[PDB]
């Protein structure tokens, strides 16, 4: 079917799936860092905690951090930890060296979110310049601002970016939001600062400007992932623009495999208010339409006063999104994208949920200790959930972001190896049953290796549920 | 392409064609009722002015239509005005006789937009009910409220209806859109409303409720255009589901080849800041992906303090998404949602379109008295602009609202009969030039009669512009 | 790729692929039975040897059978040996001379009395039709001889036979096969001695049955009565070689193992031009429901007496490929003709060239979107696992198989590589010569034991596939039976590397 | 839908299209020469009749040309007049008694000494090839008829003559052709006696010409400047019979106005399997130019002395149609066999029964994602005329074109109704015999004026469909011609009902 013909005969009435594919990120603050309102987010369907370092004492995140953990332990719940760099940003006199030798007489500068417009004239000396108020306002201390024309000579790394990647790799934390990455090569610098023991978290590279987008082939191949950073974005580039970075962005991630996080204003009306705008339910509907793993909420929850309710909603968008997508569709023109030949493993994913579609299984389990062969079953769009069965606890929680995911820790040390994947797969449809994906009489797909093959995942299985 | 291989290849940074293919209705208020600033409007990108005749009197609206037909006149400009009607409404005790042997004990009664929801426990007699706040708020006189639950017995067409769309067809209104359209009948009694004087007004449908979702293959069918009315629906069906119906209905229009406009907080945030959301630009561009050929104002102008920027944004934003388009897969899965044999006009039109894409024609000149052919011209979604030359002053005000037409009017009765029709070929190109779209050398497609055929275009043409 | 864009795209001087995916069934005869002959016929490419039991007695194809084994013995081949039977089927009787010779204007005399089954002339000859003057009236048609002669009738003489007007020129040779299009023919679906040589197959150990004029699913059962519990094994392919058999073939298919489209009578039996779209419609149905379809008769017919095909056979040939066919066959030019050998050697060349020249991949996807959902998990992993030989560029895709029931339901599928079939039972291996692409080795368990692990028959399909030059260490295959526990079918597939 | 879904749904029994759009090519000779005959031919489907001039003097084929100009006349048919040329054509001499018989193992001599034209024998016979000697070394092959006949060279005899091994038993006639595949051929593109036969041609208003051997688009030129500022109107067809023909094809394509896909010695010059991949080619690439094709040699070769074709005979024919060839072509089975009017008859069937079970929407389609954008506006024209052909099912198709450029881009875009080409040269009526789907009706415009209105043929146009029997009051015609202003080409389409 066409997309046309498809949204012809959407049923509207008729009831649908509830185990949602999508994955929720929200942003911690006042409204939501006491380890009840943690609980809050995590029964309303929060997978991601993002701590945002452009803000707050490392004592400050020290508490988000433990009350988390408290939370996520009382609920038994997996909760990626996410730490969001404060990156090459500009406050405000405004903090940035090369400001003069580096902005052009004609260029713009907006300040505050993007609100107020500045037309530049000509230079005074080493220091500022005088410019032109294109419209009103007020100005409160301390309000980002962007140099949408120049880019910027503010390093990749800051210092205070190393303090706070040390003690992120201190903490455990799962993942890394970077801010502001430009090229392949300060997604290195980030790789270099977290060092050989934060060696084994994911980066997810931020693209808020020009030269983001335009090195996004480069970026996406250096990092663990990408998110969309709107906000930012919007101000550097023209505001329409982002619409279709979001598309390029989303896309190119599908296509590589690698999770993709959509950002920035998709309920923000809701920091107030109970219900939603039109333009918001649509927003975030879009983004699971467009193949966001992820959504995210900032203000929402960081400072809003519905923080249970608007993740509610974010989750009842998505599940309704992903009801009206024809995920077949999905799943054929990503795998019409891979290079022939695939790698072995990769074929056997795609080839699992090549089966999933056609036996209409109801759960697919595989086996992955690092989470590669997790994304790389969630990188074919199967319309159903993931069980993955992993050796890590912090795989687990990484494995938050990738659409479709549900992780079941077994513990090896306790219960042995299992060189015969026997205990791991008998957790794993113990895990799908649990959670009333299948009962006995379903067809599951299992993927992991045969008996010989170390590394990666050889071996495709269709199952009975007992 | 796929949808997929398509985004991964947008470029971002390229420019763009500048002739832009949707359109903006405008509501008119108290911001944006005054001569200057329904220039303003105009100059913006507005195509047709809303009147809301959910508030105000006969005499409001009528300074409405003088200061718009003294604004369009200046400027030369074609606006379709539109009369909405306040449709079987409810307002603040509240204004529904059957109230109580209608509403069931359990059901729920939303308040003011959505925001107040209240659950019915039991009927006190015939007048009201005793219900249960369920969130706390405060509720001036006068605000409109739903009944989610229930099947109102309130008219299509009230009194106060009659008299609106009789003082309607006197001041020669171009189009109306009925509010709370349930059924085909009820579509059939606005036409009976408008009578013989009023017959060749357009009607445009607004769903806005379940039922209008159910029975949306028989309102298509009776009306001449769809309203997907977001701001009732929204609170009418559940929040997420408006998605889904956005897309039904917008396809199916697509499909039956008649206008379909989206309504409501498309860019709400504009009514008090300079710029709008992420949420909202992703809007816009998303009804235009959808295939709606109008996307809609209502408090953004009506009462908004930036009316002219919230305008110029939402023109950006069209101009982009159609960019991102594959306007050539649209054409594609339209035709192939037709049932053979075609009649020789819609054949005809079809096939004009081919030649666009074939050839890749700059211009499609169409000739149309009713406006039949520029609407099945404009079914076909050619990536060009549609030139239509029309003898009726009526017929140039009705085609603001579909897409991709430029409506040029040709006086019979100063200038001849034109049987061969050359005079408004002419008229067409000349037209095509002076905007810009064409220049000596261009190939264009033109579609109307032969010199036999009376009554619809029956050939196609392409040619040189000189 | 469209069919057009293809075309404009195909290479004529580059290489071609060696691995040759459809089989040959050759028909034996005086030219074809001695051990030596049928060696020839083995190397030269025959996969499959047909006895057509509408000439000779028990004891000759008993000949047959033992040459047969004899030559796959000394070469180690895997053939599968088919009993082609003679059906409710009109032939004439001798003629003096061993022939007669009829010219246009002529009548002739044409007779079910026995007594002149030896003596045919000229002027008067038998065709084995008891009931010929009943069903034959004035007015109609006899054709002879793949429908080349033309007779029409005149009026019965008696309750033996009718006079004929001579339509053209021939030379009728003795036991020609004979067409009564216009007509019902009373005669069993299955004769006495039908039974016979079916009874005497199962007793041989034949592998598969070709069932002559099969009109309906019923009759496919009462094939599969008279093979009873002893050959119940036994594949019956079913040939379609009339109006009714194209009606039923849906019903036919259901009951059968496989169809061959008999294009000898059947080219009579229906307008000539319609035998095109009956090709088509038996071929792409067996092809959906996963069954063997071998398109037979006159495909190379010029090189029973010329070392080179005409270019209308060749182009024969190889659009039953393209059609989708797993088998082509041959009769005369096996049987009788001069170049046993070299009709061979040339269809095995047409093949190839046009199983190269096809887009394999178009194929296999075609089939599968045929297909209800949802799958049985035997086919899912089948399916799926054709679709990681092309994900992969696979050299081979092994599959274990003790029926052949999952050879099969893999070769339904259509990779584009060879499919290596390690089977417990060696009449698996021989029936599975009718299907696309499979090379089958013999496991023997009863010497070998239960392999439960599977390890030892993946290492001898693997083995296998290195000695027919398809891999060496480092090439990826596909492989496909049970895991651990699940019987009866397989549920697992695993891409390897060779060691 | 797929190929494989449209098979399994193809009818058998139910009614076909009764409008033939394929076109037949019928060679003339003795069996063919009367007026009567051809009168037969003509009514049986010939629409284009072949002269072979690789045999016959200038007298008779005045003859032919005479006899078809007065049977096409008695019956008012538009028949295509081709002369196919001999090209650098390498034929045996004469043998004595007509014939000469050779068994396996045998020598023969094989001399170019043209003292030994008229004699051959068992021993000595002569092929003219003046080079013979040079360029044919010992362990070379040469073959003979249709490269039935297959020599060794052992040695060299003198100045004139080969010594050869006989490979095969052959009985051979006078003046057949031979083939030197192994070989340098040194012989003219154009020999002397070529420019005269064009000469003749052109004088005797020939519509169009069957080129011989030609390998480059060099040659297409040299045949062009023969023809001269006289033959400039006249169409070259080019015929494929070689190695360099197929390599070069894009540029003898770019060249000419068309192909003929001449197998009998392209399957000697080339391995016989990879006729079948030149076929799919050089039909493909033609339909994608938009330039007629016709599939020629051997179709229904045993229809020369049978009144019904091989099973392999009526594929190869429905397969052209398939492969989506304008013509397909007789030689042996008109010229000189015994059913020279059932032959043809069998051919329009099986063209009718391959038309109808073709998906020709998806035909088009394919086409016309072939083509680079932007089009001209005559190809958006026609490509689009028959867009609403599709869309409405249109009866016929009506384009007025006088050199016949806008009829075969018209029929370039495969419609499945006739088309109607109103022409105002009588000359086009007949070079559009070799285009699918065309019926030419001719306007006397010296007779009945300039029609810049376009009325005059559009009504002729309309009345020719109707005569045919193709529409009646009502029904919905496309009609393609220009606006008042355009000339040169059609830049306007029109949908119509009959009235
Ligand atoms: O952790 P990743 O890289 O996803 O790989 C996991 C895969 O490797 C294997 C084989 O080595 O792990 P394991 O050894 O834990 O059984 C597969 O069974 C499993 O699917
Ligand atoms: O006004 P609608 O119904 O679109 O029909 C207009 C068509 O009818 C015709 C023919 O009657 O109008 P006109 O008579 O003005 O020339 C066509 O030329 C024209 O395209
Ligand atoms: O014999 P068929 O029906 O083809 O099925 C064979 C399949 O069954 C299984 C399991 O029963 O056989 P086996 O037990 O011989 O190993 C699979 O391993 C094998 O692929
Ligand atoms: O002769 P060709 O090149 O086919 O083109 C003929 C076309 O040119 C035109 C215009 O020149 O011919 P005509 O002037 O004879 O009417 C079209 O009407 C006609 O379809
Ligand atoms: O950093 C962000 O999330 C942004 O600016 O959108
Ligand atoms: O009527 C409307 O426009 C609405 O409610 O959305
Ligand atoms: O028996 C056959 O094979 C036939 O009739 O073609
Ligand atoms: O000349 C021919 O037509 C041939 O060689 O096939
Ligand atoms: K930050
Ligand atoms: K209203
Ligand atoms: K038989
Ligand atoms: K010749
Ligand atoms: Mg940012
Ligand atoms: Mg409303
Ligand atoms: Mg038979
Ligand atoms: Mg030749």
């Amino acid at each position: 079917m066409s997309q046309l013909a498809h949204n012809v005969n959407l049923s509207i009435f008729e009831p649908i799936s509830h185990h949602r594919a999508n994955r929720i990120v929200c942003t911690i603050g006042p409204s939501t860092q006491s380890v009840e309102a943690l609980k809050g987010l995590i029964r309303s369907g929060m997978s991601v905690a993002r701590m945002n370092f452009s803000h707050g004492s490392h004592e400050y995140h020290q508490t988000t951090i433990n009350n988390l953990r408290a939370a996520a332990t009382e609920l038994g719940a997996h909760i990626g930890l996410a730490l969001d760099t404060k990156g090459p940003e500009i406050r405000t006199y405004i903090e940035y060296p090369r400001l003069s030798i580096t902005v052009r007489p004609g260029g713009f500068i907006y300040i505050d979110d993007g609100v107020l417009s500045l037309k530049v004239l000509s230079k005074e000396d080493e220091y500022t310049l005088k410019c032109y108020v294109n419209n009103a306002h007020f100005l409160t201390d301390r309000k980002g601002c962007n140099l949408p024309g120049c880019e910027v000579d503010l390093p990749a790394v800051s210092e205070k970016d190393r303090e706070d990647l040390k003690f992120g790799v201190e903490q455990g934390i799962d993942m890394v939001f970077a801010s502001f990455i430009r090229t392949a090569e300060q997604v290195q610098e980030v790789r270099e600062a977290l060092g050989e023991k934060g060696k084994d978290i994911l980066i997810i590279s931020k693209i808020e400007n020009h030269q983001g987008v335009q090195n996004i082939d480069g970026i996406i191949e250096a990092s663990d992932g990408i998110m969309v950073a709107r906000g930012d974005l919007g101000v550097e580039i023209p505001a329409e623009k982002v619409v279709v970075a979001q598309m390029i962005l989303i896309s190119k991630c599908n296509v590589a495999g690698k999770p993709v996080i959509c950002a920035t204003q998709m309920l923000e009306s809701m920091t107030t208010n109970p219900r939603p705008t039109r333009a918001e339910v649509s927003d975030v509907a879009n983004a699971v339409f467009n193949g966001a793993d992820c959504v995210m909420l900032s203000g929402e929850t960081a400072k809003g006063k519905y923080p249970n309710e608007v993740v509610q909603y974010m989750a009842r968008i998505c599940l309704e999104a992903q009801s009206a997508t024809n995920q077949a569709v999905m799943f054929n023109s990503i795998k019409k994208m891979q290079k022939l030949p695939m790698s072995p493993e990769e074929a056997v994913c795609s080839s699992a949920v090549n089966s999933v579609y056609e036996v209409r299984a109801k759960a697919l389990l595989v086996l992955s200790n690092s989470g590669r062969s997790a994304r790389l079953a969630s990188k074919y769009r199967p319309d159903c959930p993931i069980i993955c069965a992993t050796t890590r606890m912090r795989t687990c929680r990484q494995l938050t972001i990738t659409r479709s995911v549900d992780a079941v820790f077994y513990d090896a040390e306790r219960y042995g190896e299992d060189e015969n994947k026997e205990k791991r797969v008998q957790l794993g449809v113990d895990c799908a049953k649990k959670k009333g994906y299948v009962v006995p009489g379903d067809l599951m797909v299992v993927v992991h290796a045969d008996h010989k093959v170390k590394g990666y995942p050889n071996q495709t299985r269709i199952i009975y549920v007992s």
